[PDB]
């Protein structure tokens, strides 16, 4: 619809902003412009060391009663260096400090993989391959459940975990709150239909990352396939009057999957939010759906040996 509802009961915007990539001296107009034009879901992280400059274009509408803290909808996440339980809460606190907000409406364990705690985000060794730590993601997310008991975060999830992980969570003896969202990469060369099928069964809101194939992401190369360039779904954007990437937003939303797409570009922010008023036919969802190659450009093949690598597994 326009927003789909967590098991707590909060409702959460089905499109979002998304922040990875987006230069800090570019970012806090990208937030503030698309505050202003409807959007209510920001997704962060830690990592994306931007946080501060997202928090500037917050705080700035906040300020000129454009919006209210509770029409908004932040999502932030633990980094692989903070696991190990007693390194959460400062984690957690930092972000808060760096966006200028009181609490966090959903807080992610960002990767199932502990990372050497330190400074150094991807801590590598000799042979270029990232040292773990010595924790358990069950233990860290025990951890997590205490942000929720002092209201730092009103609700808690994951990212990139696999059906058998989640579960590991699910079963926890002494649980508390079991996730609420398992944030995944989701596009038409990897339509997921296994593991949003399990999450949904289990009452997980998922959201899809990387909708547009992430063609600014790092390691793409020059032969890499393009679904903003695909003859194929060029077609079906053609005949609908839309845009490729309009219709690569609306095709995660028909499956009842929150997206959230990322821009620093006004113009882009705004034909990214184009996609409330039209819809696909059942076919032209299942031509999509057919493209499926299980082809992921965010694998983390530097944490391949990882005990806990979650892309092993079938989903
Ligand atoms: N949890 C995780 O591990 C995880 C992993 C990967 C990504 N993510 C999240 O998902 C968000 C989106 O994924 P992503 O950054 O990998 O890629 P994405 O949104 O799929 O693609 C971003 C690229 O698409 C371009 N673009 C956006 N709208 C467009 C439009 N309407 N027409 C033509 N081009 C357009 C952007 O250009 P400009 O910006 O230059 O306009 C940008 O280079 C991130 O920022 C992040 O919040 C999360
Ligand atoms: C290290 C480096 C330096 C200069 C240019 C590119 C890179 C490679 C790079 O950017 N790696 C990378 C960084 C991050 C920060 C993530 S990530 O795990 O943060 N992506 C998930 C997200 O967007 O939340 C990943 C997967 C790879």
């Amino acid at each position: 619809a326009s927003h789909l509802v967590l098991y707590t009961g909060a409702k959460m915007p089905i499109l979002g902003l998304g922040t990875w990539k987006s230069p800090p001296g570019k970012v806090t107009e990208a937030v503030k412009v698309a505050i202003d034009l409807g959007y209510r879901h920001i997704d962060c992280a830690h990592v994306y060391q931007n946080e501060n400059e997202v928090g500037l274009g917050l705080q700035e509408k906040l300020q000129g009663q454009v919006v209210k803290r509770e029409d908004l909808f932040i999502v932030s996440k633990l980094w692989c260096t903070d696991h190990e339980k007693n390194l959460v809460k400062g984690a957690c606190q930092t972000t808060l400090r760096d966006l200028k907000l009181d609490y966090l409406d959903l807080y992610l364990i960002h990767w199932p993989t502990g990372f050497k705690p330190g400074k150094d985000p991807f801590p590598l060794d000799g042979d270029g391959n990232v040292v773990p730590d010595e924790s358990d993601f069950v233990e860290t997310w025990e951890a997590m459940e205490e942000l929720v008991d002092e209201g730092l975060v009103k609700a808690i999830g994951v990212s990139n975990f696999n059906h058998l992980q989640v579960e590991k969570i699910l079963n926890k003896p002494g649980l508390k709150y079991k996730p609420a969202v398992n944030q995944i990469e989701v596009h038409p060369y990897l339509t997921q239909e296994k593991l949003i099928e399990y999450c949904k069964s289990k009452g997980i809101v998922v959201t899809a990352y990387s909708p547009l194939g992430s063609p600014d992401r790092p390691w793409a190369k020059p032969e890499d396939p393009s679904l903003l360039e695909d003859p194929r779904i060029k077609a079906i954007a053609a005949k609908y009057n839309k845009t490729t990437a309009q219709v690569l937003i609306r095709f995660p939303m028909q499956r009842n999957l929150i997206v959230i797409p990322k821009s620093v570009t006004p113009e882009r922010i705004a034909e990214n939010f184009q996609v409330f008023d039209f819809e696909l036919s059942p076919e032209d969802m299942n031509t999509l759906l057919s493209y499926n190659r299980n082809w992921r450009v965010c694998a983390l093949m530097s944490c391949a040996s990882h005990k806990d690598y979650p892309f092993h597994e079938e989903y």
